[PDB]
């Protein structure tokens, strides 16, 4: 019922009222009071996941990018995800690039953005998570937890100490930190997936986070782009062997333009995400988790928009999952929607939870 009210009627008609960037800033205001169909869908046990220290009531999380502030938590989990990411959140509060900045591509159901770190900053957002400080404490307990992405201001002259500050300040907030050094739209973020920078910038994190008193220490995950080489694949996977990384966040947006593309927008400049990028994404995990073993836990993100794609992650090597694009296209009863079809789908494939699904396709 809701799924095609909201596919068919309501979210083309936000979409032909507004531009993308103001759709987002009401939905992030929507979202923040609790405006959205409460989910009916309950959560069944074959749903849950433990890793990275936690128990996940399910595998499906928001991704970074539509709550970079943190002002929409506990909207999002209202929204039934399993897991919620802010950011990303840079030290200083910065603007981000001119607008316009971000761009629908419906016939492919695809967006191509160029925020470019819009971030409230370290201060602002620490501030608005400690308002909230023991409401989340019981949220993790009961298998709803929070990571938080960091990021890099523009006019930064040494990255490392910019991630250093975010693990100093936000990391005693959060179940999960992710070190992202993936987005396309910050002048050579992207270099800092190289062996030896990555190596040098790591070391510094988590001996950041090492020095955090043990209840407010979190996990560390590093989160990579889906146009890396081969080499550049290796180098990572070695990097957190060496390190003792603690996750991987598989993958940001792309900066290619697949073949065939139909949108008008197509060869504007910014990360492309959405159905385009769905099996480069799963292709990358699936790399990843060779090349590490199966022993480093991997989220999954990229074009996911319904349950079958959820399942090829995790297949492929992903135990938790992301969306935010599908958003754009079908609104909140997305969730429920991929929810349903993976458990639809493991039963019928003959997995008894999430957790038997993942890596299944290696073996
Ligand atoms: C508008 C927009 C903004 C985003 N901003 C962030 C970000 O601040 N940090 C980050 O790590 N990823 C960011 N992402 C990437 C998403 O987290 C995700 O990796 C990517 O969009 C692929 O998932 P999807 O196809 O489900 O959207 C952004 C994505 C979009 C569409
Ligand atoms: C005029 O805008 C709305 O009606 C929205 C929005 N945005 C509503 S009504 C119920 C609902 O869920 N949303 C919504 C919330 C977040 C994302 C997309 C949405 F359509
Ligand atoms: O702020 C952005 O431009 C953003 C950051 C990121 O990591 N990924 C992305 O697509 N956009």
């Amino acid at each position: 019922g809701d799924e095609r009210f909201y596919a068919e009627h309501l979210m083309p008609t936000l979409q032909g009222l507004l531009d993308p960037e103001s759709a987002h800033r009401l939905a992030v205001r929507f979202t923040s009071l609790g405006l959205l169909p409460r989910a009916r869908f309950q959560d069944s046990d074959m749903l849950e996941v433990r890793v990275l220290g936690h128990k996940f009531r399910n595998p499906v999380g928001i991704a970074a990018g539509f709550d970079k502030h943190g002002e929409a938590v506990d909207g999002l989990y209202k929204m039934g995800f399993g897991f919620v990411e802010i950011g990303s959140v840079t030290p200083k509060p910065q603007e981000g690039n001119p607008r316009p900045r971000v761009f629908r591509l419906p016939e492919d159901q695809a967006v191509i953005n160029r925020y470019g770190f819009n971030s409230h900053g370290l201060s602002v957002v620490e501030h608005r998570l400690r308002a909230r400080q023991q409401k989340q404490a019981k949220l993790t307990e009961d298998g709803l937890p929070l990571g938080v992405n960091l990021g890099k201001n523009k006019t930064s002259v040494d990255a490392a100490e910019d991630y250093a500050e975010g693990v100093r300040v936000l990391g005693p907030l959060a179940d999960y930190l992710v070190v992202n050094v993936s987005s396309p739209n910050t002048a050579g973020l992207r270099s800092l997936q190289g062996k030896a920078e990555l190596r040098r910038l790591l070391t510094k994190v988590l001996q950041e986070r090492d020095g955090l008193r043990r209840v407010h220490r979190p996990a560390v995950l590093v989160k990579i782009a889906p146009d890396l080489t081969s080499q550049d694949k290796e180098d990572i996977a070695s990097v957190v062997k060496e390190l003792g990384i603690d996750g991987l966040i598989v993958t940001n947006t792309t900066v290619s333009r697949p073949a065939g593309l139909q949108g008008a927008l197509r060869s504007e400049t910014g990360g492309l995400s959405g159905k385009p990028l769905r099996d480069l994404s799963t292709q990358t995990i699936r790399e990843m988790y060779a090349l590490t073993q199966g022993r480093v836990p991997i989220i999954g993100v990229g074009g996911v928009s319904s349950g079958q794609d959820a399942l090829e992650k995790i297949r492929a090597g992903a135990s938790l999952v992301q969306l935010y694009t599908a958003l754009t296209f079908w609104g909140p009863p997305v969730v429920g929607k991929v929810k349903r079809e993976l458990e639809a789908l493991l039963k019928e494939q003959g997995f008894g939870g999430v957790t038997d699904a993942i890596g299944a396709d290696h073996r």
